[PDB]
């Protein structure tokens, strides 16, 4: 199959204002449904949904990616790697119902951007234009990463998504959000204390906590601290590899730098595989509910 080209196509007649309204609806529901997952809220799962719907991309043939919004098809939403994301999709259902004009890919990705910003993270420029593609364009399961591997695995894995060392380490800071759930992934526990506030806590915890390699109730190894935090073997690999370690230390000591680098890497992740016409609108930077006094 020849390398497909996905050209961004703006939803008919829509502009910044239309998308800010969708952002707002998502942000308002995030505030409303705050009891989810023992009051962590839907922020983390929406970020993970944005990542997993974008992370199926393969730079070699442009298959997968955020463009098609293929997670709406059974093969992909039933991917074992996506266990638990159905909660995020259900959250977005009423949003898509109110704004039926937005594409699935635009909604999934915008959900992640909205969550990060509302959780006090950096502003993440976002571009519209993803177009829904047929069920036969859904990528096969197995493109998302395993968590029981080492640094070499992580480095090699992300090369498929065209991410370098700094981009990988910056992206990983998102694990400051939410937690692992034994029933979903075979891992259990949060990475930090501020589960629904976007900060550089992930890096400080990796470096400052005293970690012990233990077996959880699913008989899988994970690193645990007496504080009640955990790290996946892939997370811990960031301090085992000397190159990753240097970057982890940088972000643990510069919140602004982490925010700026994460913003760039996350937008890149959400845009991989998409060709934006020269005359396409500039990226949108949405105002938070707080900035709008809403
Ligand atoms: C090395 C690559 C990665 C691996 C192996 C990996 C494994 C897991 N990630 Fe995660 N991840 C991102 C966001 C989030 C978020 C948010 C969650 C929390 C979900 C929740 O419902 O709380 C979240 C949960 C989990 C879980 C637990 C799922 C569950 O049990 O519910 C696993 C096992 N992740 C990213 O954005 C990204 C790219 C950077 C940090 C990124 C990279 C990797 N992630």
């Amino acid at each position: 199959t020849t390398p497909l080209v996905h050209v961004a196509s703006v939803e008919k007649g829509r502009s910044y204002e239309d998308f800010q309204k969708v952002y707002n609806a998502i942000a308002l529901k995030l505030r409303e449904d705050d009891e989810y997952d023992n009051y962590i809220g839907y922020g983390p799962v929406l970020v993970r949904l944005a990542w997993h719907t974008s992370g199926t991309w393969d730079k070699h043939d442009n298959t997968g990616g955020s463009y098609g919004g293929t997670y709406r098809f059974k093969k992909e939403f039933n991917d074992p790697s996506n266990a638990g994301l159905q909660n995020g999709f259900k959250f977005l259902e009423p949003i898509h119902k109110e704004f039926p004009w937005i594409s699935s890919g635009d909604l999934f990705s915008l959900g992640g951007v909205t969550a990060v910003q509302e959780m006090q993270g950096p502003k993440i420029p976002w571009r519209c234009g993803r177009v829904d593609t047929p069920e036969d364009t859904t990528p096969d399961n197995g493109r998302l990463p395993d968590a029981d591997k080492d640094a070499d695995y992580v480095r090699t894995f992300f090369q498929r998504l065209n991410m370098n060392d700094r981009e990988v380490v910056a992206l990983m800071g998102a694990h400051a959000l939410g937690k692992t759930h034994l029933k979903n992934s075979g891992y259990e526990g949060p990475w930090g204390a501020a589960n629904n506030v976007f900060t550089n806590e992930f890096y400080l915890n990796l470096l400052n906590e005293d970690w012990k390699l233990e077996k959880n109730d699913a008989n899988n190894e994970q690193w645990d601290s007496k504080s009640g935090y955990m790290m996946l073997p892939t997370d811990y690999s960031l301090i085992q590899d000397p190159k990753y370690l240097s970057i982890v230390k940088e972000y643990a000591n510069d919140q602004d730098k982490f925010f700026k680098d994460f913003s760039k890497a996350f937008e890149k992740l959400l845009e991989n595989g998409i060709t934006f016409p020269k005359d396409a609108p500039s990226p949108f930077i949405f105002k938070t509910l707080e900035e709008q006094g809403l």
